[PDB]
């Protein structure tokens, strides 16, 4: 558990809750404040006893305050938690339909991983950036915010996303429109025979190709790369990853057009089911397909 | 008044009146190329899509100084729509478009159809962005338990942070949110009293005029020490039923009794006047008696 991982647990907490609004607000990076708010189903007044038995692990870790309504509630209710899960209050709270989970001064309850948090605040916020990306990247139809407050100074907005229904337009969203200039987009080829023979691949073993690929990624110019893979999000059925052999071949198959620089790769890899726990097919497939892309 | 702070305000009064939670101003160089709103209020139903089309109503004005573009998705449709306008308001594009529910308005190239008009705004944008600027921190200030954020971005450069709102619930925990937590460690709250007798006395206000008194005024004004005020009056906002305004009698009043305590600075303000709608036309009814409260309850809270 770390800022990141908390965060990646709240956000999927209201998307879940079938959130189209998701609203993360930080105080000092997270390290006073960590807030989701967002606008889906809330929580009945019947359930609240059995929301802590992840939300008890940060109960254990910080002190935890929830408000919600559900729409078959007149008025949200507001929660305070002991670090046991315990309910401390529970009263009445006027507020929108939704859910807020704010996590005050997260590690407190374990002063030496509140240090080693604040320590190394600037690598622990940069993996939740990462992880805030890469849901503001996918989310398509949903509007993704986050906002920053440094001590005494004035509350910062730090990303937002439209609600658009194109991941193109939520990476313009992010990264603004000079961004977009240097992308081109996925485009799937059937995996060439040599591609299949370097996997050792049958005709057999292409013909059931249950694998679709869309994204987009750096164009193979000279110059238009990044000088590192600060900025390269993998999906698999839209749930951000972290596919080894998949982001090592992308940027394998990259440098032999740019060897001194680094792609922008958004890559959601859609797949059946049954194939998650045939990623030589999937290698195949993106290689043969980089490959028409760059050439 | 055609200016860029009449259009924003325009854009984020429709949002409000939509029953908005959260709206977000995106701006690029300072709104002379984009000016867009997006907030996830109502949206806007498919029959009034023809009948969509102060700044000289906000959108059919606009469409003739500008490319507009709006995205809106109605609580009670299917999936949203995509409108582009020409500059008679007239639909040039409706297509269908997955969005939440709520409307984005993109105000592209403000004033280019004038092009008298858009090169002083763009010789003026400094003056004109400041003044947005106020109107847009009026609203935040006043718009409890709404999120608003505003960045502008110039070129290619990185968006850069202008305001932002926390969905708060009370004015005072959004003036932290706009101008930080040093700003409220100089602020006292506003402490109603009724009028006394020398302010009546000096208002020619009897006992039976101040008897029917209907003012509630609240919220936040510097302390009157010596140095904690500020230097001029780039922080005063008045509000008259929440609504932002500027009445010249009590922004003059409220600046004179500061001074009778601290001669060489200007308060932050934050005022909010709360009286019945009919008496509104800015004239105030009983206006009098309105200044004789804020006089008396000034000097209360500055006495000690």
């Amino acid at each position: 558990l770390s800022l990141s991982t908390a965060v990646k647990e709240l956000v999927e907490n209201s998307l879940d809750a079938g959130a189209t609004n998701i609203d993360l607000k930080l105080k000092d990076y997270g390290v006073d404040l960590i807030e989701v708010s967002d606008n889906g189903c809330g929580v009945e007044e019947e359930n609240f006893e059995g929301l802590t038995l992840a939300l008890s692990s940060l109960c254990a870790l910080s002190d935890v305050t929830i408000s919600t309504c559900h729409a078959s509630a007149k008025v949200g209710t507001r929660l305070m938690f002991d670090h046991n899960g315990k309910i401390i209050q529970k009263t009445p709270y006027p507020r929108p339909r939704g859910t807020t989970v704010s996590v005050q001064q997260l590690f407190s309850t374990l002063p030496v991983r509140h240090k080693e948090f604040q320590r190394n605040i600037k690598k622990e916020y940069a993996k939740m950036v990462q992880v805030l990306h890469a849901y503001c990247i996918i989310s398509a139809g949903i509007r993704v915010s986050c906002t920053n407050q440094l001590g005494q100074g004035k509350r910062q907005p730090v990303v937002c996303t439209g609600g658009s229904p194109s991941i193109k337009e939520n990476i313009g969203s992010v990264f603004g429109q000079k961004q977009l200039q240097s992308l081109i987009p996925f485009v799937q080829l059937p995996p060439s025979d040599s591609v299949c023979e370097e996997y050792g691949l049958s005709c057999s073993d292409a013909l059931h190709n249950l694998f679709y690929i869309s994204g987009f990624i750096s164009q193979c110019t000279h110059g238009v790369g990044r000088s590192s893979t600060d900025r390269q999000f993998f999906f698999i059925n839209r749930r951000p990853c972290d596919p080894a052999k998949v982001c090592r071949l992308v940027n394998e198959v990259y440098h032999m057009y740019n060897r001194h620089q680094y792609p922008f790769v958004v890559l959601n890899i859609s797949v059946d089911s049954e194939c998650v726990d045939e990623e030589k097919l999937l290698l195949a497939v993106l290689k043969t397909s980089l490959i028409g892309m760059f050439d």
